[PDB]
């Protein structure tokens, strides 16, 4: 699994160890181990959200299988309360994208998961 | 809709306004509240298209619904009109992928839109 | 074809004449012109991978056709080779995610490639 979180949230204002922090709630959240987890946060972004610069955030997550309507659900109650609580950016102003890939669509090692 | 403008163009080249003036536009052109609009800029990349590190932009447009040939053919026009005049990006050496989500694959607000 | 790669390697360490590199490979694993090809380097990243912050890369790929299981693994043989031999990258830290548009599905020059 795969997650970017693109924030107008200042670097500064991202807690030390909230990469370690996503990985084990995503290799919890997925059941994934986390060497297989990788994590990207992007701050100090020009952003929008409803017309509004007050903090937001748009993310995405990619992931080969562990992704349906449940799911889905539950990741995005997990993803916005560690934004809200971390980040300070309220539920309603963060998007996550979820993408079921093939295994043959990720490339890693020099081949692919197929 | 969420719409990510990634350009080697400087910052002090993006204009006042420019993130008000996208979300404005997509709002017209996609028919959705400008309340569910989400925008972002990336300025100062290093990129290159075609060989070239002239202006260039790379871009995507993910939105619920509202997706397809002749109407991404309209945001296509209404985008690149934007880049050309705003940012003095070429249209020919702009790339934007459009992606069709499904509301369960969309996080918002602790949930998702299914 | 259009290629990113994001990663925590520093700026001064991506060598000049990288994206050239890039376009030359891409255009001919592809098989598509040069002047179609855009890539985009992402350095000084914020990213872990498997809970990590080694040097990593994620990164995507997008093409009008030419994916596919076979294709994707040559991709990544490539991709990680270069990623390897520039960026001192390891292979079993790089994931790569391939997506196949329709056509209708890229804008470019005002409209779409329909
Ligand atoms: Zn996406
Ligand atoms: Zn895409
Ligand atoms: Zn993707």
């Amino acid at each position: 699994p795969m997650f970017i979180v693109n924030t107008n949230v200042p670097r500064a204002s991202v807690p030390d160890g909230f990469l370690s922090e996503l990985t084990q709630q995503l290799a919890q959240a997925t059941g994934k181990p986390p060497q297989y987890i990788a994590v990207h946060v992007v701050p100090d972004q020009l952003m929008a959200f409803g017309g509004s610069s007050e903090p937001c955030a748009l993310c995405h997550l990619h992931s080969i299988g562990k992704i349906g309507g449940a799911q889905n659900r539950s990741y995005s109650k997990l993803l916005c309360g560690l934004l809200a609580e971390r980040l300070r950016i309220s539920p309603d102003r963060v998007y996550i994208n979820y993408h079921d890939m093939n295994a043959a669509n990720v490339g890693w090692n020099n081949s692919t998961f197929a």
